[PDB]
C-alpha cells in the first residue's frame, strides 16, 4: 500500500528511530510499502520515520528506469571523506530545494530486505541521498543545515501549500 508522508512543522519527523529487531516478513512488507509511497510520490529516497514508522530501515532508488532498489535496513557509516552539496528536496518539504554540505562518499553498512549484511561504498547523488536518508531516521531535516530565518521562510512555505491541499 502506499502510504502517508508526513510533512514539517510534524513533529514525529524529529522522532529517532530504533533498530529493527529482526528482518521478518512484517518488516519486508514496511520495505514494500515504503517502495511503493517513494515511487508514487516520485521520489529517489524514503525513512520509515517519513511514514511514521520508527525503525532503522530506508528506501533507496536513484535510477530513471526505477529498478534498482537499494534497501537499508539498520544503516551504519563507516567512513565518509570530502565535500559536496546540490540543491536536495524532501518530500517532507514539498517543493522546497536548498544546497546542503554533505561527504562526496560515504562507506556504510546495513541489512538488505533478507536481512543480509552489506557492505556499500557510494559517491555522487547517492553518497548524498544516503545521508539524506540517514539524517531523517535521528531527526533531522535538510533544512537544519540553513540559517534560521531560512528555516522559517522553507516551514512557512510548506504550511502554505497544506492549507491549499
Ligand atoms: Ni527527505
Amino acid at each position: 500500500s502506499v502510504l502517508q508522508v508526513l510533512h514539517i512543522p510534524d513533529e514525529r519527523l524529529r522522532k529517532v528511530a530504533k533498530p529493527v529487531e529482526e528482518v521478518n516478513a512484517e518488516i519486508q512488507r514496511i520495505v514494500d510499502d515504503m517502495f511503493e509511497t517513494m515511487y508514487a510520490e516520485e521520489g529517489i529516497g524514503l525513512a520509515a520515520t517519513q511514514v511514521d514508522i520508527h525503525q532503522r530501515i530506508i528506501v533507496i532508488d536513484v535510477s530513471e528506469n526505477r529498478d534498482e532498489r537499494l534497501v537499508l535496513i539498520n544503516p551504519e557509516l563507516l567512513e565518509k571523506s570530502g565535500e559536496t552539496g546540490i540543491e536536495e528536496g524532501c518530500l517532507s518539504i514539498p517543493e522546497q530545494r536548498a544546497l546542503v554540505p554533505r561527504a562526496e562518499k560515504v562507506k556504510i553498512r546495513a541489512l538488505d530486505r533478507d536481512g543480509k549484511p552489506f557492505e556499500l561504498e557510494a559517491d555522487g547523488l547517492l553518497a548524498i541521498c544516503i545521508q539524506h536518508e540517514m539524517d531523517h531516521l535521528v531527526g533531522k531535516l535538510f533544512m537544519d543545515y540553513l540559517s534560521p530565518l531560512k528555516q522559517q521562510r522553507i516551514r512557512q512555505k510548506v504550511e502554505k501549500l497544506d492549507r491549499l491541499k
